[PDB]
């Protein structure tokens, strides 16, 4: 096998997607600041097992980048994938989702249970968790920093991506508990994604749509059904975007089997960090 | 007895309570106070000086012009100068807390003249601020509530709702001993908080001067040292500010400096050990 990319039109917009392998059709689902390329330490390994597609989310990199922060509602993001699914040829898929690709991943999910096989989570809080429990958690709010900085128009994008974004590649490294996990090459591939005609505005849309200050200080209650999928959720621990209050007590969510692997000496990006790993843990789950 | 008044300054006018006769003591409050945030200390001092303590621009009792470029730090330094000059005198000692410390060294750089001597409670020296915050996860993490105050009216409605339940409980978590304040006391505060126009014209400080413009600046910030004596007055169990801001405040200081750590208190060090503050702030002057 060898990697290939791809272009399909799903929901009205076309998306690039890398696959390799043949099998079951497993999904990886990036977040920010990344697109397919995270997941370049599991796509050959997991290959070997299944029909792995990575796509870039809608507004990331090869994809289509429609204006307008509604465009970036999850529930729109979850259809995507519905639709990525469908035109894929298939029924369901086992879906992998990173960062905001969990939260797209949690949201597909719970509105769409028939269309997914086994659900993964690696580092993204269940919505409702983060809509119920982030106003009353000072540590999250405070990590949460950056998500109110994004909600203002023009001044974030102009910031992130000045000096050949030098202030993003200092976040993403701040966050990494292992040293020298990006290659010079890797961020040279890195700013060629950043760097796309409109992703940047279009990455920042997600938390404009999803996370701006009214829904995080919502008096409304969330209508959100349990999740009634097989699940894994992988966690590693020092996160510094994501507060341990955000992923304890999931009971009250999740209805089907799941379980949780903490990874103690991990951060956000568990899936660069123990890369074998996590191949490993979701192997097992899928194949038993 | 405290006795409040008016004064046109600057172009606004502007409410304070005094007491006492001497020399020139200036309390200056910050966010979300009033002159009320110096309850404790008025009366004392009062015993020796001529207390005033006034509402800043936006604040209680004090106009509110709209628009954030009014509340820009030179147009509020410039009220303090005018407050002075208003009040009939030459010259104050300024002691600032928070926003109204902000101010004061303001106040103090650029007008030393106009400064006998300067009190800093728990606020970070301008430049200090403009060049550690962007290198500082943790100063930027507990300046997460600075980013929220930028959006338009989202923040004035969360704030204010339900008779300002969020506000009072971001006071309350910053307190180092909880049950500070009594029900009377939140109901003064309610009251100073629904002034027509002051939860805006509070939030266009931040709007003014923190947006994330000035925070990410790349330019260096130009603030001539400080040439009178200081007193800077610090709880260390801040909310708001990481140490990261406080530490080598002699590198802005030309003239004599000390620095007093509280180490059980927190950001409202004045309400927390009220009798050791107003001490430190007597001897300091009379000295």
């Amino acid at each position: 096998e060898m990697l290939k990319h791809e272009y399909v039109k799903v929901n009205g917009i076309k998306m690039h997607y890398v696959t390799q392998g043949k099998g079951k059709l497993l999904l990886l689902l990036h977040g920010f600041p990344d697109f397919w390329y995270v997941w370049r330490f599991q796509i050959p390994a997991l290959a070997k097992h299944f029909r792995v597609v990575a796509p870039d989310l809608r507004g990331y990199n090869e994809t289509d980048k429609p204006e307008g922060v509604e465009n970036y509602r999850l529930d729109l993001l979850a259809k995507d994938i519905l639709g990525l699914i469908k035109a894929l040829g298939e029924e369901h898929a086992v879906v992998v989702g990173h960062d905001w690709g969990g939260i797209i991943s949690w949201t597909l999910t719970a509105f769409n249970p028939q269309a997914v096989e086994k659900l993964v989570i690696l580092n993204a809080p269940h919505p409702k968790a983060y809509m119920t429990r982030t106003k009353n958690s000072l540590r999250q709010l405070q990590k949460s920093w950056y998500v109110f900085f994004f909600q203002v128009a023009n001044i974030p994008e102009k910031i992130l991506s000045r000096n050949e974004f030098a202030f993003l590649k200092n976040m993403l490294i701040q966050s990494f508990v292992r040293r020298d996990l990006l290659t010079e090459e890797d961020l040279r591939i890195y700013v060629d994604a950043w760097s796309k005609s409109g992703a940047l505005t279009s990455a920042l849309n997600y938390y404009r749509a999803n996370l701006n200050p009214d829904i995080i200080f919502s008096e409304k209650t969330v209508v959100f059904p349990k999740i009634k999928v097989p699940t894994l959720v992988i966690w590693g621990e020092k996160d510094v975007a994501i507060s341990k209050d955000l992923i304890v007590n999931m009971e009250d969510f999740i209805e089907a089997p799941y379980s949780i692997k903490y990874f103690p000496e991990c951060g956000h990006w568990v899936q660069l960090e123990e890369p074998e790993l996590v191949r490993k843990h979701i192997e097992e789950f899928i194949l038993k």
